[PDB]
Formats: C-alpha cells, structure tokens, sequence
C-alpha cells in the first residue's frame, strides 16, 4: 500500500542525483551512503536541517532510467571510514569527501518512459528526467515520481518511519 510511503514523503524535499557510472550507485545501494560535489553538498545539508525528509532520486548518466530513491538520514560527514568510490576522470577523493548516510526506499529501476507525463515546475516545467546533478524537484512532482517506482520487496520502511 502507499500509506506508509506517502507518510514518508509528506512535506519532503526532492533532489535529482546524476551519477556518471553505475558502480557508485551499486556501492551506494549496498552500503547506504552517498557523496556529491560541494555545491550540492551544501544544498543537501541545508535541506536536511530544514525539511522533514530529503529524498534523493538517482539516475545514471545515459542509462535512460532512474535506479531508485533514498532518504537522507544524516547531513554530510567527513573523517569517517573512506568510501571507495569509483572516481570519474576529473574528480578526487577530497571532492567526494562529505558522506551522507541514506536509507534506500526503492532500489528498483524506473525507465524515463514511465515518467514522461511529469514535469518539474522548478526546472522550467521540463520533464522531470531532465536535470543536472542536484536539481531540486518541486513537491508534487517529486511525490508523484516516487509513487511511480515499483514496490521493492528488499526494503523495510519501518527503519525510516521509526526515525522520523
């Protein structure tokens, strides 16, 4: 049912995440962590302190799909165990230094073909699949986008609902 999921998403903020490789999304799905560039890191930290939930919606560049979505459980943190990200060509470990803990809500794919009817009012009403890394998604558009994902039987919402 969607009651639990709609409760998680009430008054949520939503951010598109674009990763240049599948391998970092695989790592993030197993371990429940994410790191991003400093501009977006500052944005997500601000959003985490202000919003009831902050949802990251993941899409790998050129995949034609979203790979899932997750909810911040902490602000970024430096000085923890070093995540062994596969670093893109022009990026260093210090640039992905801040580590957010995330709880995945869905780790299944959603093709762009199934979200073609949704447009993001905060990105000039372009289809929600269009956007740069960190593009914030307006509340109703991001809620509907999250509801399009199929149910993930590997996920238990209880842990998220409990720490809210």
């Amino acid at each position: 049912g969607t009651s639990k999921l709609k409760y998680v998403l009430q008054d949520a903020r939503f951010f598109l995440i674009k990763s240049n490789n599948h391998e970092n999304v695989s790592l993030a799905k197993a371990k429940g962590v994410w790191s991003t560039l400093p501009v977006n890191e500052k944005k997500l930290n601000l959003a985490f302190r202000s919003a009831r939930s902050v949802i990251l919606i993941f899409s790998v560049r050129e995949s034609g799909k979203f790979q899932g979505f997750a909810r911040l459980s902490s602000e970024s943190h430096h000085g923890g165990s070093p995540i062994h990200w596969v670093l893109p060509a022009g990026m260093s470990a210090k640039m992905l230094g801040g580590v957010f803990k995330i709880d995945w809500i869905c780790r299944r794919e959603l093709p762009f073909t199934k979200s073609a009817h949704l447009t993001n009012p905060w990105n000039e009403h372009k289809p929600v699949k269009i956007g740069r890394d960190g593009q914030e998604i307006e509340l109703e558009c991001g809620t509907q986008l999250c509801l399009l994902f199929p149910p993930d039987e590997s996920i238990d919402l209880y842990q998220v609902i409990h720490k809210m």
